[PDB]
Formats: structure tokens, C-alpha cells, sequence
């Protein structure tokens, strides 16, 4: 899936340019470390409403993720 | 309450289904996917993956870069 690796990346590099760790994301979240260590090694099928709850542990607003995804798709 | 990113990407699945001219029932033709899961979704039902987003939007012949514009959008015009 092209579109979860993309996805999954973008995850990745707000998580660490806030300072968390996967756990970290995890406790805020609510979700299980291994299924976010799981979804950035890009091994899991991520449904809308999980990513909306990583959105949400990462304080992010959905328009600002939707644009660094879009960027990321262009790199391509 | 209710998932509103839920709720938007499947109100985006619809807008485009019907200025695509297209059935419940043709999208979901088209995607592969069965016609019930197409009916939840836009009933606001029904959760799906990223998986199934690609081969919903395969099935609208969008490009991920358009649908994720039109998501921002309707988010913007929301309150
Ligand atoms: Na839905």
C-alpha cells in the first residue's frame, strides 16, 4: 500500500519532531505500543478512526496533517 | 461521540461517488468492496481502513493528492 507507507511516515516524523517516543504516543493515543511500532515499520492496516486518535495524541490538526501527507505524496 | 474525521472522509466518498455519476452500488463494483460496507460507510456506520480508502478511491478514479483536497475542504467549510 502506497498510501499506508505515506501515512505511516508522516506519524513517524511529527511524533519525533515533538519528542515522543512510541510509547509516549501510545499512553496519549490510547492504543498499544506494539500496534504503533507496528504501523511506522508500516506492518499494520491503520482504519480511519485510529489515525484520528494518533492525531489527536499528537496534537496535530487534521488540515495540517492532510497537508504534510499530500507534500509527502508529491515527493513521489 | 461520533468520529468526526469518520465522518468527513465518508461524507467525501459520497460527494464524490455522485459528481461521478455513480451508484452505492457502482462504487462499490468498481472498488471491489461489497455494497453494504459502501452503504455503511456513508451512513456513517462503518470504519474502514487505509486499504479500503485506496480501493474506494480507485473505484471514484481519484487521484489520493485530489481526495485529500476536497477532505481539506470540507473540513475548512465545517465550523
Ligand atoms: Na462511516
Amino acid at each position: 500500500s502506497f498510501l499506508l507507507s505515506k501515512v505511516s511516515f508522516v506519524i513517524k516524523k511529527i511524533r519525533l519532531e515533538k519528542g515522543m517516543t512510541q510509547e509516549d504516543l501510545a499512553y496519549k493515543s490510547n492504543l498499544d505500543r506494539t500496534f504503533i511500532s507496528g504501523i511506522e515499520r508500516n506492518s499494520r492496516n491503520l482504519t480511519i478512526k485510529s489515525l484520528e486518535l494518533i492525531m489527536k495524541g499528537l496534537e496535530v490538526s487534521d488540515v495540517v496533517f492532510f497537508e504534510m501527507l499530500i507534500k509527502e505524496i508529491l515527493k513521489h
